[PDB]
C-alpha cells in the first residue's frame, strides 16, 4: 500500500511543448498531435484556439465570453451562457446544443486541460514554420487562454492491427434554399448551390487555383451513385474539403489550407501510398479506396443527420438578417417594399430564427473524419477484404452572433458576382 497524491487537474507547462507536433488548423483552431508516451495523451490531439490579430467586454470593461445579446440568444441552457471561457463554452455548446440534435455516437465535446501561457507561446513558436504563411499572417495562438481541448486523434485506431487510413471531408452546405425572402434578381440561389457560386468568388480572390468539381448536393443526396461521384470529385479537386492521412500523415490534401488539383504525379504518389492497405492491382488501389470511402460514409448515415441541422437555416440569410436587426434593437438597414413581415414577429420568434441560423452555420462548417484499418465494417466486392471503420464529427464551433452582418455581406457579394458572370457570358 502506497500513498498517492490527491486528484489535481492536469496543467501542460512550457516543458511539455516538445511533446506536441503540428497536425493542422482551420480558420479558428490549431491542432497538434501528441508525440510522447504518457497514457493521458497517446492517441489524442490538442486543439488550441487562435486569436485574430477586438475583444468582447462587459459593461464594466471586463473581458467576456458572450455579449449580452449572445447570452440571451443561447439562454435556454444555463451552463452554456455561464461559461467562464471559450473552451468551456464550446464544450457546453457541443454537449447541450449539438449532441441533442446530432446524437453522441459520432460527436465528442472533448475534455479541457489547463495550459500555461508559456506552453501556448512555445507551441506557437514550435509550429510556425509548418503553418501556411497566409494562416500565420491572419492569426496565431491566443496565448491569453488558460485552457485547451483534448480530443481523440481520429487518424489512429489505437487502444488491433497495423496501418490506419483516415479521411477528412468538409462537406459544406448540402441543400438549396427556398425562402420567400430571396428576391427575384437573386433567384439563381434557389437553383445553384452556395458552394458552386462561392467557387467563382474564391477564384477572383486567388483563394483557389481552379474551380472544384465537388458538388455537395451529390454528397447529401442519399443516393450512393452520387455519393461516390462526390468522393471522386473531392479526390480530383480536394481544395480544403478532402484530406487523407496514413497513420496520421498527410498523403492527399493541404496542410492547414486548400491544395490544388490532383495531378497524375500526385495521383501516382497516392496510388503507391496505398500499397499494402488496399490489396489490389497497380493502377487500381485508388479506385478501390474511393469506393471504400463512399461506402463507409453512405453506410453510416451521418450525412442525413447533419443535413437536418443545416436545414435549420429555414429562411436563408436573406430572411434571417431581418430578425438579427430586431434582435439587436437596431433599425434595419436592409429594408429601404420588402417582405418585412419578419419584423412583425414576436421577440422569441426572431430569437429562435437567428439561433437556429447559427446552429445551421455550425453544421455547414464542420468536418467528418472516417478512420480505416484492415479487419462497423465495409467489404470490397473486388478485393474481398474487410475494413473496420469509425466516423466522427469534428469542428462544431459556436458561431458569433455579430457575424450575421458578415454572413449577409458575403451572400450579397456571392450571388451578385455570380449573376454578373451569367450576364457577361
Ligand atoms: O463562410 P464560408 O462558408 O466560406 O465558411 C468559412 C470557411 O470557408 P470555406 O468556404 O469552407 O473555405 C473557412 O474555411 P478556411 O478558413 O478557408 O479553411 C472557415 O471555416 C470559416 O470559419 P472560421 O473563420 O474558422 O470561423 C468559415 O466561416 P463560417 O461561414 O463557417 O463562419
Ligand atoms: N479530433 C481530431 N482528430 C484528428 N484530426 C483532427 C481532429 N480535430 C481536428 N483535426 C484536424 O485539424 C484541423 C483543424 O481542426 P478544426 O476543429 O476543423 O479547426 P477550425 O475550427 O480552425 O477549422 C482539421 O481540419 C483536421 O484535419
Ligand atoms: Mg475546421
Ligand atoms: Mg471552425
Ligand atoms: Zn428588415
Amino acid at each position: 500500500e502506497v500513498l498517492f497524491q490527491g486528484p489535481m487537474e492536469m496543467i501542460l507547462e512550457e516543458k511539455d511543448a516538445s511533446d506536441w507536433i503540428y497536425r493542422g488548423e482551420g480558420g479558428a483552431n490549431l491542432v497538434l498531435a501528441y508525440a510522447g508516451s504518457s497514457p493521458l495523451f497517446v492517441g489524442k490531439v490538442i486543439r488550441i484556439q487562435k486569436a485574430r490579430r477586438k475583444a468582447i467586454k462587459n459593461s464594466n470593461g471586463v473581458v467576456s465570453v458572450l455579449t449580452s445579446d449572445e447570452q440571451h440568444l443561447w439562454r435556454e441552457n444555463n451552463e452554456l451562457i455561464s461559461s467562464p471561457n471559450k473552451e468551456v463554452l464550446e464544450q457546453r455548446y457541443v454537449q447541450n446544443v449539438i449532441i441533442p440534435l446530432l446524437g453522441p455516437k459520432h460527436v465528442d465535446a472533448g475534455v479541457r486541460v489547463s495550459v500555461s501561457k508559456e506552453f501556448l507561446e512555445c507551441v506557437d513558436k514550435k509550429v510556425t514554420k509548418q503553418r501556411p504563411l497566409w494562416r500565420v499572417n491572419a492569426a496565431n495562438v491566443d496565448t491569453s487562454h488558460d485552457s485547451a481541448l483534448i480530443l481523440n486523434d481520429h487518424s489512429l485506431f489505437s487502444q488491433s492491427g497495423g496501418d490506419c487510413i483516415s479521411v477528412e471531408i468538409k462537406p459544406k452546405c448540402g441543400f438549396l434554399p427556398t425562402s420567400r425572402f430571396i428576391g427575384k434578381e437573386n433567384m439563381l440561389k434557389t437553383s445553384v448551390s452556395r458552394f458552386k457560386m462561392h467557387q467563382l468568388l474564391k477564384l477572383e480572390y486567388i483563394e483557389i487555383s481552379e474551380e472544384s468539381e465537388y458538388d455537395p448536393l451529390d454528397l447529401f443526396s442519399g443516393s450512393k451513385e452520387r455519393v461516390l461521384e462526390a468522393i471522386k470529385a473531392l479526390y480530383s479537386t480536394p481544395q480544403n474539403n478532402f484530406r487523407v492521412f496514413l497513420n496520421g500523415s498527410l498523403i492527399l490534401g493541404g496542410s492547414g489550407e486548400s491544395t490544388g488539383r490532383t495531378s497524375p504525379e500526385i495521383g501516382y504518389a497516392f496510388e503507391d501510398a496505398l500499397k499494402g492497405f488496399i490489396q489490389s492491382e497497380d493502377g487500381h488501389r485508388t479506385e478501390c479506396f474511393l469506393q471504400l470511402v463512399s461506402d463507409a460514409v453512405y453506410g453510416s448515415g451521418v450525412l442525413d443527420r447533419l443535413l437536418e441541422i443545416q436545414k435549420l437555416d429555414k429562411l436563408d440569410i436573406e430572411g434571417a438578417i431581418h430578425c438579427y436587426y430586431d434582435i439587436i434593437n437596431q433599425p434595419c438597414p436592409i429594408c429601404k417594399e420588402a417582405e418585412l413581415s419578419l419584423h412583425a414577429l414576436p421577440l422569441d420568434e426572431s430569437l429562435k430564427i437567428v439561433k437556429e441560423y447559427l446552429i445551421a452555420a455550425t453544421a455547414k462548417d464542420c468536418s467528418i473524419m472516417i478512420s480505416f484499418q484492415s479487419r462497423d465494417y465495409v467489404s470490397l466486392k473486388p478485393t474481398n477484404q474487410t475494413f473496420d471503420y469509425k466516423v466522427h464529427f469534428i469542428d462544431l464551433s459556436l458561431k458569433p452572433l455579430k457575424r450575421m452582418e458578415s454572413y449577409y455581406k458575403l451572400d450579397k457579394k456571392i450571388i451578385s458576382f455570380y449573376n454578373r458572370k451569367q450576364k457577361a457570358e
